C-alpha cells in the first residue's frame, strides 16, 4: 500500500520519479504510538487516490540521517513534496489536517 524507504538516495530517486504527483512523506517508527494510530487513516486515503498522490514511510530509526536532513523534532512529522520541492509540512496525528492538505495539495 507504501512505498518503504530503503535510505536517502532512494528518498531523492521517488521524489524525481513522482513527476507532477503529491509526494507525503510519512516520518514514523515502530515505537510510535500515535503514528499506529494515523497510518492506516493514511493508507485508506492513499488507496482512493492512487492517480494523484505517492505515499513514501521514513522509518526513522532506518533513516536517521533523513530525519536529521527533514529536521523532525515531532512524531509523526508529515511532508509535502511537489516536483522535488518542499511545499508544507506539520507533526502530529492530526486526520483532519491531513486530509485538508492533500486535498489542497493534490
Amino acid at each position: 500500500m507504501s512505498i518503504h524507504i530503503k535510505d536517502s538516495d532512494d528518498l531523492k530517486t521517488r521524489l524525481a520519479e513522482a513527476g507532477d504527483k503529491l509526494v507525503v512523506i510519512d516520518f514514523m517508527a515502530t515505537w510510535c504510538g500515535p503514528c499506529k494510530m494515523i497510518g492506516p487513516k493514511l493508507d485508506e486515503m492513499a488507496g482512493e487516490m492512487q492517480d494523484s498522490i505517492v505515499v513514501v514511510k521514513v522509518d526513522v530509526d532506518e533513516c536517521e540521517d533523513i530525519a536529521t536532513e527533514y529536521n523532525i523534532n515531532s512524531m509523526p512529522t508529515f511532508v509535502f513534496v511537489k516536483n522535488g520541492k518542499k511545499i508544507e509540512e506539520f507533526s502530529g496525528a492530526n486526520v483532519d489536517k491531513l486530509r485538508n492538505t492533500i486535498l489542497k495539495l493534490k
